[PDB]
C-alpha cells in the first residue's frame, strides 16, 4: 500500500481482479474503471452515473465533471488514502472509490464548489439537491473543504454555506456543521486540521473548532473549542485533552 | 419581495426565465417544469411527480393524481405559498423563491405529504402508503399520511425527519433535518407530539409520545423531549430540561 | 384474524390483503399482481420487490431477482427470519395493522431483509457484489449495514433512515430499533469493534452505541443516548454519555396483576 | 352493438371494451386505467397514448401529452377525423372487431393520428418540433409522413410498416392503404411533386405512386404497382409500371341484385 | 456444427464465452443473457423480454410471462432449435449459432410470435394484441397471433414482414424482409395464404388472399401472387406468372 | 449555402436559431450541437443518443463513436451536402443531421464498418441489430459505402456482407442490395458512381451496376446493368439511357 506507490495502478489491479471474480459486474468495472486512463476520468464517470437523471444527462454531467482545478484531483487522492488509513473496513483503495457514499458526496461537492465559484449557481443548486437525494448528504456549494477528509457512512451529513473545513478531518454520519440566525454572513463552523467528529454531533454557529480537537458522538457544540481538546455532551463541555504532546507521552522509541 | 412589495407566481417565473437564460442546459427543464405552466400548483404537481415517479407509478400517472388532489382542495396551494414565503424569510441561504421550489428536499417532502394527506383522508390508503415509502426513499423523509401539518412550515435540509400517525403541527414552525416527532407504546391512539405555532426545533432533536409543545417554544438541537413543554420555554439536553423563535432561528443552547 | 388469535397462514393472509388492495386501487393493481399475486411464495415476492428496489442499469433487476431467489433457496433460515420480522412489526408498530404493509412499503423491513441476503452473498465469497449492494442499500434506503453484520430474527427497524451497523456488529433476536441508530465502531484497527446486542433490547431514535461493547438482554437504550460502555441486562440507560437510570422490566411481583384469564 | 346497427356512443363503447379487458388481464389493468378509463374523452386518451409512444428523454411524455392535448383542443376537426378513422378500421379490417383494438394496438392508426397533430404543429409554425416528431414517428412506427402532407378522414393504414408520404402529398377521404406504400416525390426541385389521392381509393401493399400525379376517386392500385402517371376515376391499375387493367366498381346495372330489404 | 458432429446449447455457450472474453464491455450482457442460464429456452425468454419490455409491461413481468408460456408448451423451444439450425444452414452471413439468437431481428420476431400464439390460444387476446403491436414497433414485423408457423423457418433481415390472421406456414420455409402474407376482402374467414414446406420467398414479394403455395415453390423477389402456385413452380412478376429452394436460396428470377 | 463556406458554422447558426424558437428543444440542441466543438463530436453524441440501450451505455457508445479513420468525417460532410443538393425537403444542413433516419443509419454503419474491420465483430453485430431495430435499416458491417450517399426515408433498406457502393449514389427506402445462394464469397451487388435507385427496388446477387445507371422504383435486378442505362420492371429490363452526353444534348451555354 501507500504506507509501505502508484494509487491509480493499484486501483486498476484491484478492479481487474474484481471483474474476473464477478461476471455480474465485469462490464460495469470495465466501463467505469478499466477503460479509463486516469483516476479523475473514472471519478467523473462514476459520479455522473450516480447523479445523472432525466433532466441532467449522464453524458452532459460526465463532460462537466471531466472539465472540472487540478487541485481537486490532488484532494481526491488524499481523501482515498485517508480512508484506507483510518477506516478498518477499507483494505482496498477501489472500495471507497466505487462504493463509499461519503467519498462520493465529498468529491461531488468539490466539483460543485468549483461550478459555484465559476458562477454556475443554478447548476450547483440543482446538483446540491441531487446529492442530497441520492447520497443523503446536504453540502452547500459555497462550503470549503480541505483535503484528506473522510466522511464515513455519510447519511445525514449537513454543512452550510459558510462552513470551512481544514485538512485531515474525520467525520461520521449524521454530523451537522450548521448555521444560526436568519441573516447572511459567517454563521457556520470553521473546523481546524486533524479534528475528529463522532456520529450525529452538531456544531452550530460561527464558531471555531481548534486543530486536533475531538467532538464526541452526539455532542451539540455552540461555543469555540480550543485545539487539542475533547468535548462531550448536550451542550458539549471540555472533558479531556484529545492528543498527548511528546513531552507528556515520554515515548523514547527512535526506530521508525 | 413579499416583505417589500407582491406576486409570488410572477416573481418565480421571472427568476426562472433568468435561470434558463444563464444555464442553457437546464433551460428545457425550467421551461417544462415552470414556464410552460400557468399556476404554481401545476408546477408543484409536475415537479413532485418528476421526483417521486417510478416504474410502479410513472411520472405521468402521478402528475395526474397530484393535479387532481390539488384541484380537490385549493387550500393546499395556499399552504404551499405560505411555506415558500417562510423559507425566504427564515433561511439565509434562500434569496429567491424558486430555489426551495425546485431544489429544497424539505420543501418537496412537506408538499408531497400534503397531497398524501388528502389522498389518505379520501380513503386511498394503499396509494398513500406507497407514496409515503416513495417519499422516504427519495427524500429521506418519513411522514405518516395521517399527520396534520399547518402552513408557513420550514424543514431545512430535511434528511432523517420523521413524523408519525397522530402528529399535529401548527403554523409557522421551523424544523431542521434529523428531527423526530415520534410515537411511544405499541397501542393505537394519540401517541405523537402536538406542536404549537412558532416553535423552532433544532437538528436531530426528538420529541416522543403524546405530549404538547407550547407556542413559541424552542427545542435545542440534539434534545430529547418526553414531557410537555410550556409556551415560550427553551429546553436543551437528554432528557431536555427548561433552561431559558421559528422566525429568529437562533440555534444557541448555552 | 391474525397470528395472535388464530390456530393462521401468513402468506395467504398477505394474498388476501393484496387482492383487496388491488380491487380498491386500480392505479396499483398490476404492480400488486406482478409483485405479489402471480407469485407462489412469500420468499419469491420478497426477492421480486427487493430487486425492484436495488436494481439499476448496472445491476439488471432480473439478474438480481434470480440471485435473491437462489440465495433464499440456499438459506431457508432467511425466510423464517422474514416471517418472524413481519409478525414482530405487526405486534409492535401501532401504524401496522396489515402484514403486507411492511412487506411492500416499510423501508426498514426492506433494508433488513436485503441485508440478510447480502450477508449470505458475503459468506459465499461474493464480496464485490455484497459491497455493491451495501452501497445501493445505503443510497436507496438510507441504511448502511456492513455485509458481515449478523442479525437475529424478530427485528423491527422502524422508519430506518440513518441506521448504521458496522462490520462486527451482532444483533440477537426480538430487538426493536428506531431510525438514526448507530451500531458503530471505534479505532482504526481491525477485529471486534462494534456492539453486540442481546435479545429483547429496544433502541430509541438517534441513539449511538460505539465500540466492542455488550448490551445485555432486555436492556433499553433511550432515544438520543450515546453508549460507550457495556450495559447489563434489564437496565435502562439515558444521556450523553449514557448512564443507567432504571430497571427496564416490571416484574409480576411488582405489578400484582391477579388476572388468570 | 356497433356504429352500423345502433341509433351509438363510440367513447362509451371503448370504455366498456376497456373495462372488460382490464378485468380479464390483470397484467394490463393499470395501463388501461391510466391510458383510458381515468380519462374523460377519447381525445385525451389518444393524446396520452401517442405521447407514450413518441416521448423520449429529450421530449418529456408529460410535455408532449400537454402539447397534443392543446393541439386537439385547438383543432376540433382532428378528433372528428379520429372517430371516422376508428369506424373505417372497424368496417374494413376483418381483424378488427372492437374499437379499442386499433386505438391501443394498431401502429398505422397511431401514425396517422400522430401526423394529424404533427400537421397542426407545423401549420402553427412549430417546424423544428414537427421535424423532431416526424423523425420519432419514423423510428417508432416505421412510418415517414412529412408534416406538410394533408390527410382526409376515414383513412385506414393497415400494418403501416414502410409507409412514406412526402411534403406535397394529399390524401382525400375514405382511403385504404396497406403497409409499404409510397406516396413519393420526383426531382430535386421544390413545389408540387407528390401524388394527390382521391376519395375511395384502395392502395395495395408495397405499391409506389411517384410524382405530381392524380389518382382519381374510387381508383384501385394493386399491390406492388409502380404508378408514374395520372390514374382516372374508377380504374384499377396493376404492374411495374402500372397500367389500367379493369374498372374498379361493379355498377348496380351489372349486378342485377333485386333485394329491397 | 450440427451437419458435422452435436450439442446446440453447449456450442452457443462456448461461442458466448468466447465473445465475452473478446468484448469486455459486452461481457455482463452475455453473462446475464446467456451464460447464467441453464437452458436455451430461458435465454430466449430473457432476451425477448429485454427487446419487448416497456413502461406498460417491464422486462421482469414479460420474462415471467415468457418463461411460463414456454414451460406450457415444450415444443416451442423445439421449433426454436430447428430455426437456429435452418439459419446456420441457409444464411451465409451466419457462421455461429449464437449470432441469430442474439442479433437477428427476424429470428426474434418469429420466436416472439410463437409465444404470442400460445398466449392467444390460451384466451389472452388482449395481451397478445399488446405484444403484436410491441413486436411491430420494435422489430418492424407484424404477425397476427392467430397465424400458424412451422419449424425450420428463416426470416432474413425481417423488416416489413407481415402475416395475417389466417396465414399458415409449413416447415423449412425461407422468407426475406418486406414479404406480405396478406389478406383480401373485408370479411372474416380464411383469407390469407397457406405456404407449403420448402418454399422460398424473395424480398418484398406479396402473396394475397386464401391461396395455396405448393411445397418447394419459389416466389421471386418483388412478385405479387394472387392465385395458387403448384408445387416446385417458380413464379416472377406483377402479377406473378410461372416461368420455371428454401435450402438453396437462389434469388435469380431471370 | 455550399453551392454559392463552413458547414459546421452554418449548422451552429441554424441550431442556435432553432433553440431560440423552440424552448422544448433548447437543452437538447445545446447538449447535442452547440456545446460541441466539431461536427464529428455532434454526430457521435447524437448517434449514441439513438442507439444507446441498457446493455450499451450512451457514454460508452459516445466514447467509441468519438474514438472513430478521419476519412469517415469527410464522408459525413459529403453526405450532408448531397442531401442538401438532392432532397427538396432539405433546405438546412442541420435537418438531416438531427432528423433524417437514413443519414443516421449510413453514418452509424460507417463507424460500424470501422469497428468490424478492427476485428470487433461481436460489437459490430450488436450495433447492426440495434440499427435495424431503431432505424429499420439492416446494413451488414462488412458492406463498403462510398461518400456523397443519400438514403432518403430509409425504412426497409438492406445491404449485405459483400455489397460495395461507389460515390454520389442516391437510394430510396425499401431498397435491397441482396445476396443469392447459401455459400460465402462475393454475392451482393456492386454499385457504380452516380447511380440512382428508386423506392422498393431489389438488386440481387454478385452483379455490377454501371456508373450513372438508374434503377427504377420497384425493379428487381438480377443481371449486370451497363453504365448510363435505365432499367425498369420485374425482372428489370433496359428501357432508356439515363443521362445524355454533351454530344447528345448540344447545350451551347458557356456562362456558368
Ligand atoms: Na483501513
Ligand atoms: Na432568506
Ligand atoms: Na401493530
Ligand atoms: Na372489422
Ligand atoms: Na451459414
Ligand atoms: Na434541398
Amino acid at each position: 500500500n501507500h504506507l509501505n506507490f502508484d494509487l491509480w495502478h493499484t486501483i486498476r489491479e484491484e478492479t481487474a481482479a474484481a471483474a474476473a471474480a464477478e461476471p455480474m459486474l465485469a462490464s460495469f468495472l470495465h466501463q467505469t474503471v478499466l477503460r479509463h486512463e486516469s483516476l479523475g476520468s473514472v471519478l467523473a464517470y462514476h459520479l455522473s452515473s450516480k447523479l445523472g437523471s432525466p433532466i441532467m444527462d449522464v453524458r452532459a454531467l460526465f463532460e462537466i465533471y471531466q472539465q472540472a482545478d487540478t487541485q481537486i484531483s490532488k484532494c481526491v487522492e488524499a481523501d482515498l488514502k485517508a480512508i484506507y488509513e483510518r477506516d478498518p473496513a477499507c483494505d482496498e483503495y477501489s472500495l471507497p472509490l466505487l462504493y463509499f457514499k461519503g467519498f462520493h458526496a465529498i468529491q461531488a461537492h468539490r466539483i460543485n464548489h468549483r461550478l459555484y465559484l465559476d458562477g454556475r449557481k443554478t447548476l450547483a443548486y440543482f446538483l446540491q439537491n441531487r446529492m442530497s437525494e441520492v447520497f443523503g448528504v446536504d453540502i452547500h456549494p459555497a462550503a470549503r473543504l480541505g483535503y484528506g477528509l473522510m466522511l464515513d457512512h455519510a447519511t445525514g451529513f449537513v454543512a452550510g454555506e459558510t462552513a470551512v473545513l481544514g485538512n485531515n478531518i474525520s467525520i461520521l454520519h449524521g454530523v451537522t456543521l450548521g448555521g444560526s440566525g436568519k441573516e447572511g454572513g459567517d454563521r457556520h463552523p470553521k473546523i481546524g486540521d486533524g479534528v475528529m467528529i463522532g456520529a450525529n454531533a452538531s456544531i452550530l454557529g460561527n464558531i471555531r473548532i481548534g486543530s486536533n480537537a475531538k467532538i464526541g458522538a452526539g455532542s451539540v457544540v455552540v461555543s469555540d473549542v480550543p485545539p487539542s481538546i475533547t468535548v462531550v455532551g448536550v451542550p458539549a463541555k471540555p472533558v479531556a485533552r484529545s492528543l498527548k504532546t511528546p513531552s507528556a507521552d515520554m515515548d523514547q522509541n527512535i526506530q521508525f
